This record gives C-alpha cells, structure tokens and sequence, in this order.
C-alpha cells in the first residue's frame, strides 16, 4: 500500500 | 515554526 | 485508511 | 526509535 | 487532497 | 496543482 | 530551512 | 513521476 | 517528537 | 544518514 | 549534501 | 520502481 500525505486543516498520513 | 494548510475549495499553505 | 498517532508517554500508532 | 509497518490484510504500524 | 512529492529535475510537492 | 515556496524575510508558500 | 515532519495527536510539517 | 512512500515490512520511496 | 526519514537499502521513519 | 527535506525556491531532499 | 533527480526514460538519483 | 540507498559515511542512490 502507498503512504500518502493528505489534507482536507491537519495533514495526515493516508494508507492506500 | 510549522507549515499549516487551509482552504479558501482550493487548498493553500502558510507558515507560523 | 488513516495512520493515527496517539500517546501511550511515548508515541504509538494505529491505522483506521 | 523508528516506526515499523506490519500486516494483520491491512497495514498497521508500531514504534520501536 | 493528496500531498504527493513529484519530479519531472527538481522535486516538487504536488497538491492533488 | 503545485505547492510553491518563495521568499517573503522568511519562506512563504502558495498553491497554483 | 529544514522541513521536518513531527508529532506530539496530529502530524505536522515543521519549518526549521 | 510521483515520489510515493510505499510499503508491502519495509518502507521505500517508490518512483511512479 | 520529529519524524525523520533515514537509511542505513530502503528507508525508515525515525521517531526522535 | 538522515533524509531531510529542506528549502531555501525549490524543495530538496538533504542527506545528512 | 542533497539528493538530486535526473533522467536516463527512467528517473534516477544522485547525491552531491 | 524503488529508490534504493547504498552506504557502508557517504551515500549513493539508485532506482530499481
Ligand atoms: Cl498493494
Ligand atoms: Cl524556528
Ligand atoms: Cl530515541
Ligand atoms: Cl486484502
Ligand atoms: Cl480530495
Ligand atoms: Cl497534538
Ligand atoms: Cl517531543
Ligand atoms: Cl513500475
Ligand atoms: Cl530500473
């Protein structure tokens, strides 16, 4: 799975 | 300091 | 899903 | 210390 | 949106 | 879009 | 300046 | 190409 | 604590 | 060694 | 030093 | 592909 930084505000590490 | 993210929607960043 | 960090204090992680 | 990844499948993380 | 490092060369942060 | 960094005297960011 | 991820809980990008 | 952290376990910087 | 990528090879995310 | 993003403008990955 | 990206077509990296 | 690092300290990179 990819480890993708993400934000909608906080930044989070999404796991895809 | 830290980079923050915000919306105006478009995502934009700032530093504090 | 999202990688979460929480305080166990030492940092700990989960994925939801 | 460092974050490590493992599977239970879903990816999960730990700290060591 | 995703925050994805990218290169075509410089590295850049793409906002997707 | 691209996250840009520029000299504002400290670093500042914009997204295009 | 360095761009260092950190956490105390949210992740954030420190600007040092 | 994207520079995406990735894990199947080790993390690596994937070049896509 | 800082989240710092490092390598000794693939990478690891140090928690300092 | 540490892999640390930085910026003075471009982002770059420093090797320390 | 810093990692730099270049084309060979694949993206490749070097250190300076 | 993966960005890989080599070192016994100076660091060299490669894409596999
Ligand atoms: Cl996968
Ligand atoms: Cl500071
Ligand atoms: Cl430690
Ligand atoms: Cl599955
Ligand atoms: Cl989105
Ligand atoms: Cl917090
Ligand atoms: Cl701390
Ligand atoms: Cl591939
Ligand atoms: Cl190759």
């Amino acid at each position: 799975a990819y480890l993708l930084f993400y934000t909608e505000a906080k930044v989070a590490l999404a796991v895809k």
